[PDB]
């Protein structure tokens, strides 16, 4: 149950381009942690490497503890060059596969790994035990240092430059230059099941997945058991993790081939704008198959169309919590509080005497409710603790400082622009949320992967065009809504979901695209504390990061 995590300046060569990168442990990806049900693992983090980095645990509830959450400038100050932290992970409710990154800047397209919750002792899957399990984790690469990447669009004001390849545990595959030689393979032996761990690590792209010649039952997501389903391609968003079984059933006597490529690509519509379109690979070997049934390329899966819109929709659609009496479920029915929250990408004007690369020239951002987030220097949660004035506002809105038809295409150019600030949402313990998310169609309709950190949430809907508050809820699923941390927005639609306020403590909200991060789309729910010890938030750790 303790790890150390030393960031390191590690050189890595992808597609013949060698660069040093961050990695931890000189990994990349980095190493996976292993936990069972409510452990407590702690993580010494020491910083070797030669800039600010925070570490997250995605998907891990921390109960009280958002001093170890990790987002910057929301729960802690940078762990500076030459520093350390050590974070402190509780377990609670999970139970599957999740992920830890770098919550910093771009720096989590390197700074990343696997995180795998087993069923605590004495207890088991819902499945049969899989004979093997393999965390498959989708990434991108850039030739360039990311950091210049991200600062060139902070420069320019315009779009951040598409990576260079797609990856599966950190490798290009078989179709990109100076990859083939180290392309992920595993193996599998026939008759044998085994549980595929899959992690979107990306910055950019919900991305479509699939094995050939073999379907996939997908059995969790976010560390919640899903209602078992099988299905031929499997929709991923960033920040969402997916397990699914995988039957090696195919013949080993030599009359099918033995090598099947794992592929991925992105789900991506706007074809205005520019896209790392390129594929990713991965091989399946049967091991005990003759050399002659491997003579050949590997068998290749049908992938949807990167614009097949029905097929993300249709893979979104079989989502369902495993609800029985080792698994139960607590849909909230009773909502305090409504929220609706339109999502924007957004322009603002560009500086004084300066051009500015966004559209129209002016300087690209994004919002939620028309707030655009911008990080403190002092971080929140110090803020909240300290109880320091001129740090944020606790006004975040409830719902759109303006209604408009909010799909539709081509809004006139004055609604492109949005104002920056630092707002939070504060509410007491226990609340019980009702948050619908609407993506608007300025600057383009687009799936936004909307991400809460410290819970949980149950997505109870989820449909195109306007939400109807007066008429979608009457169809919202309030028995197996399927149980997430990140929910995929529908392209030019809306998603419901529900939760009850109940972990004290500073937590972020934001898109899962890194560039929507950082131009914001984000904001930060504050839960005050209730009353008894349990409801109260842990005291600062004493070595927090100064600002
Ligand atoms: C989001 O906020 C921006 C900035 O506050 C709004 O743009 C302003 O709109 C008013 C008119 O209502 C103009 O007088 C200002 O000049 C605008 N500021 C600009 C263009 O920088 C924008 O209308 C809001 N959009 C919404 C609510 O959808
Ligand atoms: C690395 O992080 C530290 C801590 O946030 C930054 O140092 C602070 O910078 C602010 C200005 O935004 C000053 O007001 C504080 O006094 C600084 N605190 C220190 C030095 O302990 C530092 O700027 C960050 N480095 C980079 C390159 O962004
Ligand atoms: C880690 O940081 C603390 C200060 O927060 C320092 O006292 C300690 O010596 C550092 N090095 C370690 C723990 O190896
Ligand atoms: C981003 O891409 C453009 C090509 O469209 C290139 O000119 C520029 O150098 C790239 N930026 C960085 C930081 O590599
Ligand atoms: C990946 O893309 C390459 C280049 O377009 C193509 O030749 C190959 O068939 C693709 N592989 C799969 C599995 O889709
Ligand atoms: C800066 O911008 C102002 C206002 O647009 C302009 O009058 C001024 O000449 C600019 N400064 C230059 C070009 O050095
Ligand atoms: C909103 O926009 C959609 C898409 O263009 C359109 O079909 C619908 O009629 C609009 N609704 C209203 C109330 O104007
Ligand atoms: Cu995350
Ligand atoms: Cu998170
Ligand atoms: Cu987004
Ligand atoms: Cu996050």
């Amino acid at each position: 149950t303790h790890y150390d995590f030393v960031i390191t300046e590690t050189k890595v060569t992808r597609l013949c381009h060698e660069k040093t990168i961050l990695a931890v442990n000189g990994q990349f990806p980095g190493p996976t942690i292993y936990a069972r049900k409510d452990d407590v693992v702690i993580v010494n983090v020491y910083n070797q490497g030669y800039k600010n980095i925070t570490l997250h645990w995605h998907g891990v509830d921390q109960p009280r503890n958002p001093w170890s959450d990790g987002p910057e400038y929301i729960t802690q100050c940078p762990i500076q060059p030459g520093a350390n932290f050590t974070y402190k992970i509780i377990f609670t409710e999970e139970e599957g596969t999740l992920w830890w990154h770098a919550h910093s800047e771009f720096d989590r397209a390197t700074v990343h790994g696997a995180i795998v919750i087993h069923p605590k002792r004495g207890t088991v899957y819902p499945y049969p035990k899989p004979h093997k399990e393999m965390p498959i984790i989708l990434g991108e690469w850039w030739n360039a240092d990311v950091e210049q990447i991200l600062l060139e669009s902070q420069r320019t004001g315009g779009d951040v430059n598409i990576s260079d390849a797609n990856t599966i545990n950190g490798q290009p595959g078989d179709f990109a230059p100076c990859s083939k030689e180290d392309t992920f393979k595993m193996s599998v032996e026939h008759g044998k099941t085994y549980l595929l761990r899959v992690i979107n690590a990306g910055l950019t792209n919900e991305m479509f997945f699939a094995v050939a010649g073999h379907r996939l039952t997908v059995v969790g997501t976010d560390g919640r058991y899903l209602r078992p389903f099988t299905v031929d391609y499997i929709l991923i968003s960033p920040g969402q993790t997916m397990n699914m079984l995988l039957e090696a059933n195919c013949a080993t006597d030599g009359s099918a081939n033995s090598r099947y490529y794992m592929a991925a690509r992105p789900f991506f519509t706007n074809t205005a704008v520019n896209v790392d379109d390129k594929n990713t690979t991965a091989i399946v070997e049967y091991t005990d198959a003759p050399p002659s049934a491997s003579a050949g390329p590997p068998d290749s899966p049908d992938l949807p169309a990167m614009d097949d819109i029905a097929a993300a929709t249709a893979y979104t659609a079989q989502l369902r919590s495993l609800v029985t009496k080792e698994h139960p479920i607590d849909v909230p029915m009773e909502v305090d509080e409504h929220m609706l929250v339109t999502i924007s990408v957004n322009t603002i004007p560009c500086e004084p005497n300066k051009t500015c690369a966004g559209p129209g020239n002016n300087r690209l951002a994004a919002s939620l409710n028309n707030v655009s987030f911008m990080n403190p220097t002092i971080d929140i949660l110090d803020a909240y603790y300290d109880s320091i004035s001129g740090v944020y506002e606790p006004d975040f809105p409830n719902k759109p400082p303006f209604f408009f038809n909010f799909t539709a295409p081509n809004p006139p150019q004055d609604l492109w622009f949005t104002k920056r600030g630092t707002k939070v949402k504060v509410v007491e313990y226990g609340t019980i949320l009702e948050v619908v998310f609407q993506d608007t169609a300025i600057l383009g309709a687009e799936s936004h992967p909307m991400h809460l950190h410290g819970f949980s949430f149950y997505v109870v809907g989820r449909g195109f065009g306007n939400f109807d508050k007066d008429k979608d809820p009457a169809t919202y699923n309030l028995v197996d809504p399927p149980y997430q941390n990140t929910v995929s927005v529908p392209t030019g639609g809306w998603a419901a979901m529900r939760f009850r306020a109940a972990n004290p403590g500073v937590w972020f909200m934001h898109c899962h695209f890194d560039r929507h991060t950082v131009w914001g789309m984000d904001t930060v729910f504050i839960v005050k504390n209730g009353k008894g010890p349990d409801a109260q938030m842990m005291p600062r750790p004493p070595n927090m990061p100064k600002c």
